[PDB]
């Protein structure tokens, strides 16, 4: 499945290098130039617990999933992730529950302990 490519191939994007995050890119973006700390990010993604019959796609080609980079307002996992990413760049991301929900998850949709998996495009981002 996608999440066992990562886990075989992933790049590991943590800083304390605990594989705590992988990636895979699925489709290579445009340019070279990838988003900073304060930029607007605009994304689609679709996501599920690794071991989990949870799915998200709220924002799956749907409407953008809007939000500003390294201001906490998603995971670390993402804020870490998103970061990576060019301009028109798909990828994959497998995520430890230390980058993610944690022990205490998120009841009810994210368990305790949570490996989550996310496919996202990047669509766009711009200056704060
Ligand atoms: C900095 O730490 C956190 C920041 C934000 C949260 C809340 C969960 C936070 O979720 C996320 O960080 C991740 C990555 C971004 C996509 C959404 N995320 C999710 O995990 C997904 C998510 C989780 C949701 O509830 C946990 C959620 O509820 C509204 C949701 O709505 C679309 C989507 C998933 C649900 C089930 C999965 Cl399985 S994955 C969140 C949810 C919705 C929007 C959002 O930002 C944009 C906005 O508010 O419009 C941020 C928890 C945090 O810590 C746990």
């Amino acid at each position: 499945g996608a999440p066992a490519t990562v886990t075989e191939q992933g790049e590991d994007i943590t800083s304390k290098k605990d594989r705590g995050v992988l990636k895979i890119v699925k489709r290579v973006g445009n340019g070279e130039e990838t988003p900073m700390i304060g930029d607007k990010v605009y994304v689609h993604y679709k996501g599920k617990l690794s071991n989990g019959k949870k799915f998200d796609s709220s924002h799956d080609r749907n409407e953008p999933f809007v939000f500003s980079l390294g201001k906490g307002q998603v995971i670390k996992a993402w804020d870490i992730g998103v970061a990576t990413m060019k301009k028109g760049e798909i990828a994959h991301l497998l995520i430890k529950p230390e980058y993610a929900y944690g022990s205490a998850g998120s009841l009810p949709k994210i368990p305790s302990n949570a490996t989550l998996f996310f496919e996202i495009e990047l669509l766009d981002f711009k200056g704060e």
